[PDB]
DNA sequence: TCGAGTAAGCAGTCCGCG
DNA sequence: GCGGACTGCTTAC
């Protein structure tokens, strides 16, 4: 078995390593690891490295790791370049895994743990500890083990010891519904005091020490709890053991509003899973509590439980302890679903730095780039401080607002990219500049071209084109494998479709779901066995396609990120190859390649129907191109097609047979025009839109840049068994519009879309009349909110203070003198509510902690001032006047001469 | 919100606009 | 009442 390491620290002079050895051991060592640094030398001395423009370099051995980092200081103080990687673990994993690192995920430990404090003094805090921990459960993946540690006595309450049996019953029976799957898997630990339990998961800990670990806000505040709780009850030496390597550091997290306290356990790497879910899923969600994300991403329904969490293990310590177990549980259940642990892993081994670096793409691809240039035994700049600077981004085409009954849309494969690519942008591929016609001239092909020797883009920049630059050379690799899993995520979603069709017709019979790979689309046998399914069999068949559809969704769109975020690095200071010409080269021929090929398409379009000077792309933003596709059905007649399908298939047949050869020889033209080292300008169909035949559906429409509705029904190769909505910018797509607002402007657009004006009318109708009814979390706004002291003058609003921050003071007043009620945390989500006037608030709107009911001593009165008629003019009519007045239709009749009979 | 980038939309404050 | 200058927040890419 091939070595691989789990993690690296540097301390002093020394490396610590926890690694799995050749027999699939873990081990840990210490290395007096001497690292090596480079100094630019005369070209007379003979060399092997050079730096990344050709220059030699002498390489120096240091005797240890902190005189490599004064020789760095000093070089500083003469003025010369200290060259190489000055991050000395990153090149001691480079020298010690000097090939493609194959893991075994199954021998790295991971654990998942959750704390509960009873505190009846408010929130309990991290750096103060003050209050007893009351149970741990700590989920061991080599183990697969749920690890229970609970408290009975307490300076709050002596309890009995939690049953498993009770545990497992349904909540009807009284039990607390822990999943039968996970009840044998529960190893339990009552404990008569809390320094007996912590020093058992101590010593638990240093058996079976996690190489990752995972939780649910565990950086923040389960890790800094127990490590401070244990500092404050035995002190720093024992505290300090929560560290392999017994050493800690409290490091201070920094933002533009305040700072926070986090511990650096050395020689373990923290993925919050809370961070991994932020950064990593796409999502802005209006809470971030785990009853509200177990929520959306499973669908189980929240924890039940009488009084507040201060009371609940003196009241209830069965389903306090339950409840600790399932929530550790639930977020192993997220991780099976998004499997972002599994990403890190593959992305941190990939690049060769800590797994916890994962959440840094400049990190990541600094170490990416290191490596890939060390095995040419080339020599990495030093970093340079350079002063923040605003440059420019993607062209975005202003729409006439308006409907457009049939829409073909066309998108840029993986552009930014791409053009990385297509140009050979990098750091030392840079040949030198040209003068810069603007950019028009480009765009319509009359400038003169730029370059007879070097690949252009229109910002002036020049690049080599005798070989590839090491950015091109690493942005392909990562490419390649996101093309790979987007291809298991389309193949998973077709087959998706096809259970769905199959649905419709669900056989009377006994039957089980087949045993098929969802990444692959189904076989005809498959598919003929799928039609003879029962609708049990085929609904699982669907969860499990579904399921590898979000797997592939997740290793694709990650990916992405990370190749777009080498983009980005590029145009950000920390960055060893910041420059804000490459960063500029990249915007600017995207800003080109889009305007060209509008002017390309719309000269092919305007032959093709014989008309002259007309516009059919309608939109355009950043890599994509939105055409009307009206005339081209028209051209055919719409009574000549059978039925929505046929016309579907006729322009997925145009866009693939007629357009898209059309797009490519426009791009391969441009790519001659730049002289750029190799086309990779892809542009493909993405959306077919338009109204179901025989409807009075519009279609779709637009509004304005970045917000649109479109009915579509094939996506990118996806034949929907019911067509899709796709909505972009409109507030059915914001997480601060009130979620059955959200649901009710969809339907609203639906309708539109699909069935036409009188139907919108009729929907709008009944909402308008209905809409008290629901409940009050659900026509709630959402807003995060920051800085909320800076506008609050003796509990009152400030100069300019926002809608939402007088909400949390109305809120603050309200609540004043109770420890117990729930606090707006700085930084977080609150919700919003608009009050009526001569309401006892004193003001205008009230705000609480989002995910959360309202306490019950402002709720009743909550509920009696809500201002309705507020909410409903700015959360819903508002947004479909718009909407409508778009789409030149009325969401209420007008009047008519019929009227009068 | 510690963690790659820019474009650009809407809500709301303040206050001009005879 | 609406718009511009501005802050705040959130989305498209
Ligand atoms: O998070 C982002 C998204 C987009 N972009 C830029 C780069 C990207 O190539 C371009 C187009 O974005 P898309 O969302 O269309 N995806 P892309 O073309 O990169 O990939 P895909 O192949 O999926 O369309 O906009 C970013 O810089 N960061
Ligand atoms: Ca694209
Ligand atoms: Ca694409
Ligand atoms: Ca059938
Ligand atoms: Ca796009
Ligand atoms: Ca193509």
């Amino acid at each position: 078995m091939k070595e691989f390491y789990l993690t690296v620290e540097q301390i002093g002079d020394s490396i610590f390593e926890r690694y799995i050895d050749s027999n699939g051991r873990e081990r840990t060592r210490e290395v007096e690891y001497k690292p090596s640094l480079f100094a630019h030398c005369p070209e007379s001395q003979a060399t092997k490295y050079f730096d990344i423009y050709g220059k030699p370099c002498t390489r120096k051995l240091f005797a240890n790791m902190r005189d490599a980092s004064q020789w760095i200081k000093r070089m500083e103080d003469i003025g010369l370049e200290a060259l190489g990687m000055d991050d000395f673990k990153l090149a001691y994993l480079s020298d010690t895994y000097n090939y493609e690192i194959k893991y075994d995920h199954t021998k790295i430990r991971v654990a998942n743990f959750d704390i509960e404090v009873t505190s009846p003094d408010g929130f309990p805090e991290p750096s103060q500890a003050k209050h007893p921990i009351d149970a741990i459960t700590h989920y061991d993946s080599i183990d697969d083990r749920f690890y229970v540690f609970d408290l009975l006595n307490s300076p709050y309450g002596n309890v009995e010891e939690w049953s498993i049996e009770i545990a497992a019953k349904l909540q009807e029976q009284g039990g607390d519904e822990v999943p039968s799957e996970i009840i044998d898997k529960i190893i339990y630990m009552p404990f008569d005091n809390e320094k007996e339990l912590l020093m058992e998961y101590l010593n638990f800990w240093q058996q079976k020490t996690p190489v990752i670990l995972t939780g649910w806000n565990v950086e923040s505040f389960a890790i800094p709890y127990v490590y401070n709780r244990i500092k404050n009850i035995f002190g720093e030496s024992t505290a300090k053991r929560l560290s392999p390597h017994r050493k800690t550091r409290v490091k201070v997290i920094e933002n533009m509003y305040g700072s926070r306290e986090i511990i650096t356990l050395f020689g373990i790497s923290v993925l919050d899973y809370i961070d991994l879910y932020k950064k990593f899923s796409f999502t802005n969600q209006p809470s971030y509590s785990l009853d509200y994300i177990s929520e959306f991403e499973l669908n189980v329904g929240k924890l039940k439980y009488d009084g507040p969490i201060s009371k609940l293990r003196e009241s209830n310590h069965q389903r306090y302890i339950s409840y600790n177990i399932i929530a550790v549980y639930r977020v192993l259940q997220i991780d099976a679903k998004r499997q972002f642990i599994n990403l890190s892993l593959d992305m941190g081994y990939y690049a060769k730095i800590q797994i916890q670096s994962v959440f840094s793409p400049i990190k990541t691809w600094d170490a990416i780039i290191f490596n890939s240039l060390k095995e040419q035994n080339k020599v990495i700049p030093q970093g340079r401080s350079h002063p923040v600077q605003p440059y420019p981004g993607a062209f975005v085409k202003e729409p006439i607002p308006n409907r457009y009954k049939y829409v073909m849309s066309f998108d840029l494969t993986s552009l930014y990219p791409s053009i990385i690519r297509q140009v050979n942008i990098s750091p030392e591929t840079i040949a030198g500049t040209f003068k810069v016609a603007p950019l028009h001239d480009y765009i319509n092909a009359v400038a003169e071209r730029p370059s007879d020797v070097y690949s252009c883009s229109p910002n002036g920049m020049m690049y080599y084109k005798d070989r590839d630059g090491v950015v091109p050379t690493e942005i392909t690799k990562v490419f390649n494998q996101r093309k790979e899993h987007k291809g298991y995520m389309l193949a998973a979603q077709r087959n998706g479709e096809i259970i769905k069709e199959a649905l419709h017709n669900p056989n009377l019979s006994v039957d089980e779901p087949l045993d098929v790979d969802y990444r692959f689309d189904f076989s005809d046998e498959i598919k003929e066995k799928i039609k003879k399914l029962s609708a049990k069999s085929l609904n699982e068949m669907l969860f499990r396609a579904q399921r590898t559809e979000v797997a592939g969704m997740t290793a694709q769109i990650n990916r992405k990120l990370l190749i777009n975020s080498l983009y980005g690095a590029l145009g950000n200071v920390w960055f060893r190859y910041y420059d804000l010409r490459n960063a500029t080269a990249i915007t600017t021929f995207g800003q080109m390649a889009l305007q060209w090929i509008e002017r390309k398409v719309n000269e092919y379009l305007n032959e093709v129907c014989g008309t002259e000077g007309e516009a059919f792309v309608l939109y355009g933003d950043t890599d994509s191109i939105y055409v009307s596709a009206d005339k081209i059905i028209d051209k055919v007649g719409e009574s000549k097609f059978r039925d929505t399908n046929h016309w579907v298939d006729f322009l997925d047949k145009f866009a693939r047979e007629r357009m898209e050869p059309a797009i490519d020889r426009g791009f391969r033209e441009m790519c001659e025009y730049m002289n750029n080292k190799q086309h990779l300008m892809f542009m493909d169909r993405e959306a077919i839109a338009g109204p179901p035949l025989g409807s009075k559906g519009i279609g779709g429409f637009w509004t304005g840049k970045k917000r649109y509705a479109l009915n579509v029904w094939d996506m990118e190769g996806t034949r929907y068994a019911e067509p899709k909505l796709k909505i972009m910018g409109l507030e059915t797509q914001k997480s601060s519009t009130p979620k059955a607002v959200q649901k009710a402007l969809k339907e609203c657009i639906r309708r539109m879309l699909q069935e036409g004006e009188e139907s919108l009318q009729e929907y709008f109708k009944e909402f308008e009349k209905e809409f008290r009814q629901l409940n009050y979390i659900s026509i709630a706004s959402v807003s995060s909110a920051n800085n909320i002291a800076k506008y609050d003058v003796g509990g009152f609003p400030g100069p300019k203070c926002p809608f939402h921050i007088r909400g949390i003071l109305t809120y603050n007043r309200a609540i004043k003198g109770n420890i117990d009620a729930p606090q707006v945390v700085e930084g977080e989500k609150v919700y919003v509510l608009p009050l009526r006037e001569g309401n006892p608030f004193g003001d205008k709107c009230i705000a609480w902690p989002s995910g959360t009911e309202i306490t019950d001593l402002i709720k009743d009165d909550v509920l009696h001032w809500m201002d309705y008629t507020v909410l409903l003019e700015k959360t819903f009519i508002k947004p479909l006047e718009g909407f409508t007045s778009a789409a030149k239709l009325d969401y209420e009749k007008k009047a008519s001469l019929f009227d009068m009979f």
